[PDB]
Parts: C-alpha cells; sequence; structure tokens
C-alpha cells in the first residue's frame, strides 16, 4: 500500500486525556497587552522569524526580552503562544511575560524573561567535558517536559539554547516551530534547521513524534563532544542525508525505509550509495579528546538512529550514565 504508520513510544495520549482547548490552539483567543507597558532599550539579535530586542518594562523597571514576530499567519502566533503558556514555569523552559504588537505596524511581539546569553561562540574554548554534562542534562530536563507535556520543539539546535554560564541556568527558547503531539497525526517535514534535521524529515516520513528533538540532540552532542560544527554538514536536504549516511551507513538507512515501506524520492536512488557505519573512533583527535568517553560515545550512538522508534527518549537519556557524575551532583 503506503507508509506503515507509526505512535511515540512514550506520551502517545497526553494530549487526547486534556481538555480540548489546551491543544486546539487555532480556537484560542489571545490576551493582548499595552506595548506602552515597554521601552524597547536595543537590539540584541535577528532571525529567521524574528527581531530581538532588549526592552524595559517601564511598569516596574523590569529588564525584559521582547521578540517581533515575523509575519506568519494567526494561528502559527497562536500555536507559538498557546505552548508558551503550556510549558510555562516547567525547567528551562523560556517564561512568557506578555504579549503586545509592535506599535508602528501591527506584527504581534512575545515579551519573555531576560535571560543574558554567554556568548555561543566564546562559550566554546571553556566548555570541560563536565560543562558539557550538565548542559546536555539542563536540555533534557527542557525536553522531557515538554514531550511530557504532549508538545514536540522541532527545532532544538545550539542557537535556540540560551545558556546563563555565570549562574548554570539555561533556557530552551524560540517555540516557533514546536507542535502537539496526536497519535496518526501526519506533520510537515520542512521544520527545524537543515544541519539538524532528522532521517525522517529528509525521507519524507509525515508521522514522527518526539524523537526528533531526540535525533537533533544527538547532532548537538557530536558536534560538541567532536568539536565539529556542523556535524552533519549538508549542502541541502538531499545532501543532508547523504551526510549522515556516510557515518550511519546505507544498510540501516534501508532497513528503515523497508520497515516503513517509505517511498524514497528518486533523487536518491542516485546519490545516496553504499556506505558502512564508521565507529565513533574516526571523529576522536588530539584537539577534542579530553570531551570524548567510552560513556560519552555509548550515548550519542544510542541517539543517532535512522528508526525514530529506537533512538533513547528524553527520560531514558537522562539515566545513561554518561550523566552519573551529574545526577548524584544535584543533591
Ligand atoms: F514590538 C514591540 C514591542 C514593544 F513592547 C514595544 N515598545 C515600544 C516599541 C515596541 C515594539
Amino acid at each position: 500500500s503506503g507508509p506503515v504508520p507509526s505512535r511515540a513510544r512514550v506520551y502517545t495520549d497526553v494530549n487526547t486525556h486534556r481538555p480540548r482547548e489546551y491543544w486546539d490552539y487555532e480556537s484560542h483567543v489571545v490576551e493582548w497587552g499595552n506595548q506602552d507597558d515597554y521601552q524597547l532599550v536595543r537590539k540584541l539579535g535577528r532571525g529567521k522569524y524574528s527581531e530581538v530586542f532588549e526592552a524595559i518594562n517601564i511598569t516596574n523597571n523590569e529588564k525584559v526580552v521582547v521578540k517581533i514576530l515575523k509575519p506568519v499567519k494567526k494561528k502559527k502566533i497562536k500555536r507559538e503562544i498557546k505552548i508558551l503558556e503550556n510549558l510555562r514555569g516547567g525547567p528551562n523552559i523560556i517564561t512568557l511575560a506578555d504579549i503586545v504588537k509592535d506599535p508602528v505596524s501591527r506584527t504581534p511581539a512575545l515579551v519573555f524573561e531576560h535571560v543574558n546569553n554567554t556568548d555561543f561562540k566564546q562559550l566554546y574554548q571553556t566548555l570541560t567535558d563536565y560543562d558539557i554534562r550538565f548542559y546536555m542534562y539542563e536540555i533534557l530536563k527542557a525536553l522531557d517536559y515538554c514531550h511530557s507535556m504532549g508538545i514536540m520543539h522541532r527545532d532544538v539546535k545550539p542557537h535556540n539554547v540560551m545558556i546563563d554560564h555565570e549562574h548554570r541556568k539555561l533556557r530552551l527558547i524560540d517555540w516557533g516551530l514546536a507542535e502537539f503531539y496526536h497519535p496518526g497525526q501526519e506533520y510537515n517535514v520542512r521544520v527545524a534547521s537543515r544541519y539538524f534535521k532528522g532521517p525522517e524529515l529528509l525521507v519524507d516520513y509525515q508521522m514522527y513524534d518526539y524523537s526528533l528533538d531526540m535525533w537533533s540532540l544527538g547532532c548537538m552532542l557530536a558536534s560538541m563532544i567532536f568539536r565539529k560544527e556542523p556535524f552533519f554538514h549538508g549542502h541541502d536536504n538531499y545532501d543532508q542525508l547523504v551526510r549522515i549516511a556516510k557515518v550511519l551507513g546505507t544498510e540501516d538507512l534501508y532497513d528503515y525505509i523497508d520497515k516503513y515501506n517509505i517511498e524514497l524520492d528518486p533523487r536518491f536512488n542516485d546519490i545516496l550509495g553504499r556506505h558502512s557505519r564508521k565507529r565513533w573512533e574516526r571523529f576522536v583527535h588530539s584537539e577534542n579528546q579530553h570531551l570524548v568517553s567510552p560513556e560519552a560515545l555509548d550515548f550519542l550512538d544510542k541517539l543517532l538512529r535512522y528508526d525514530h522508534q529506537s533512538r533513547l527518549t528524553a527520560r531514558e537519556a537522562m539515566e545513561h550514565p554518561y550523566f552519573y557524575t551529574v545526577v548524584k551532583d544535584q543533591a
């Protein structure tokens, strides 16, 4: 027939057991606030869907991050706002503070709790192998929470992780691509950034789930323990799958197509080729070794799998030995 269906191993029916309004973001009404309450201070950076200002709530001299949305469809704003309000208060989840309108256009603007970013690049020549485990752990907290809240982030990557190194605080931000998981629903593959897309996005398997965030967590992991950025450095969505296959090899790629009966774009049928699965040792060198460990390589292997159902879950991730040291430390 056609593609074999899939279901999340965990948190599957979580949404079906909440009131409709929780995930039906289409029918959610926006409680707007007064942009007059904030004065833009300075610009912090650009972005695909938003320009990001530092701002002051003149109500109370509070520091704040304003993020002027770039125009999508009203149902995408409602989606982002809904999700942020559900996750609000959760571990390492960016806190949505108010919703206003850019006064000279109308483009809505989200207002967030302020988090100092420590230089996403200057924060590299100072990460010890413990730094990585710890922050990896902080991110998994955010992932188990939103999965367990029925939400896939769908855009995990270092740019969307804010770190305050001086105080070991970390916030997973920019939820504009997230979605609610529903069993049997088919999602858009054009999501997440190219270097981080899951195999299921590239082969066009639309009935994916939380475990796509887990694949991206592995692309983050690789690039950071090996100091290779990006790890899977694809020239486009097509090549990106070739770059993965060269590491994971084509045999498991074809087992994964076979078992889900995915229809491979014939474009691939010329460029994937045949490739063995290479042992992680080949990406270890003198400049990155202090961060590689059998613990760390095992854990990476158990995330970077074609078959989305066989990747570690966020919660399974947090029980791995690569975090034993961290787990005991919190206490
Ligand atoms: F997008 C926004 C959001 C705000 F809160 C603002 N305040 C003053 C300008 C402005 C623009």
